[PDB]
């Protein structure tokens, strides 16, 4: 599937997009913050596995490596999705269409408003850059392929082939991002510049995931961080 | 006035601003298993940080920022910058980390402190990736300046007119480093496709470097020691003389 043209790559990613889910609270009852966020994330994760298997090249990998990639990336992917759908809602986070929250509403869990603030800034940055949908799906696929690629625990022949593949798929997505920017009329300089600005935002998204992963682990709750086996059970 | 700088001028500036490679301070005539490995890394890092401040002030456009914003950027970036330095000078030493010329450690030596072999393994993998990519010195200095300028830019948390202007400037300087990276690549004869593919490959490694810094910072905080540089320390070091 690295024979795909740039336009075929975009279409495939656009097709693979997960749906927008709703929060599960009774809207007729008075308005747990973590509870709502957790159920939302749970349900999104199932759809994320579905999406991942539709990212060109992903199912070419071993099941083990697919799990490793998702294990490393799942919160980054949830967060970029959140930031994307929040883009046109300054100062708020659209967790769900029935759950649009501001930073003050985040101040009811310790350490949450700090995370909310980081997400809001990323959304602002997306707005400034006028991030497009076709660019977003590319960046999201890059996260899936990239975040875990430096932490493969082996140098077996197969693992070398797997890493080679991952980097070839990533190069294809780079080629596609550039194409999108060419299609929109950006100059060559502008193209490289925007590529860089987009990819640099991924470091901040990594950062936000790390801070959030710290929170989930501090809870000392058994099922809160997805196990290898859960991911394995879903992917197979 | 560093936005007028050319691509070759930008590289030259950055190469000239490079900090020195420091040596570990242990008595080499003394038994090795005495020394605390966290002790050695901490002292090395302390000394490196001073040189980092002076390097930062020589990154084109960095001293055009407010002192508060300079501090914020370094507060965010300092461990990423130490780590990319480490990974760079380890590039030519497979399976080892060259903390200093007289302190070249493997992953087994990192098993000294619990939780540290995991970080060593990530650093080693980064170094291996640099090796695979045949990372050049001029590309290295560009990436390191990008880390300095980019890592804290999303967390200023001021929307004053001044802060807007500061962020605009940071992104203009970043754009210029991007132009510089591309120029280097075109100079080396890479096709346009190869140029944008390698730019992306290099920038994606920065996310893993962020990751490594976060895991490292988790450790330093876990110690419950003054081991994380305070704002006031960074301010004290940056807010200097000219006497
Ligand atoms: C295995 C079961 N797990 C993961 C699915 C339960 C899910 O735990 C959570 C997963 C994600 C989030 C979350 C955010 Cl922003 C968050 C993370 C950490 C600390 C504070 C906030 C978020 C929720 C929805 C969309 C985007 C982000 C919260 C709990
Ligand atoms: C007192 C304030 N700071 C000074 C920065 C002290 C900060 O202590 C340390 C700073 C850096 C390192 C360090 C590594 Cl790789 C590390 C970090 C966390 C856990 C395990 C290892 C490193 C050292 C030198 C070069 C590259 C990396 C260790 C202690």
């Amino acid at each position: 599937a690295l024979s795909l043209t740039a336009d075929q790559m975009v279409s495939a990613l656009l097709d693979a997009e997960p749906p927008i889910l709703y929060s599960e609270y009774d809207p007729t009852r008075p308005f747990s913050m973590m509870g709502l966020l957790t159920n939302l994330a749970d349900r999104e994760l199932v759809h994320m596995i579905n999406w991942a298997k539709r990212v060109p090249g992903f199912v070419d990998l071993t099941l083990h490596d697919q799990v490793h990639l998702l294990e490393s990336a799942w919160l980054e992917i949830l967060m970029i999705g959140l930031v994307w759908r929040s883009m046109e809602h300054p100062g708020k986070l659209l967790f769900a269409p029935n759950l649009l929250l501001d930073r003050n509403q985040g101040k009811s869990v310790e350490g949450m408003v700090e995370i909310f603030d980081m997400l809001l800034a990323t959304s602002s940055r997306f707005r400034m850059m006028n991030l497009q949908g076709e660019e977003f799906v590319c960046l999201k696929s890059i996260i899936l392929l990239n975040s875990g690629v430096y932490t493969f625990l082996s140098s077996t022949l197969k693992s070398l082939e797997e890493k080679d593949h991952i980097h070839r798929v990533l190069d294809k997505i780079t080629d596609t991002l550039i194409h999108l920017m060419a299609k929109a009329g950006l100059t060559l300089q502008q193209q490289h510049q925007r590529l860089a600005q987009l990819l640099l935002i991924l470091s901040h998204i990594r950062h936000m995931s790390n801070k959030g992963m710290e929170h989930l682990y501090s809870m000392k709750s058994k099922n809160v961080v997805p196990s290898y086996d859960l991911l394995l059970e879903m992917l197979d």
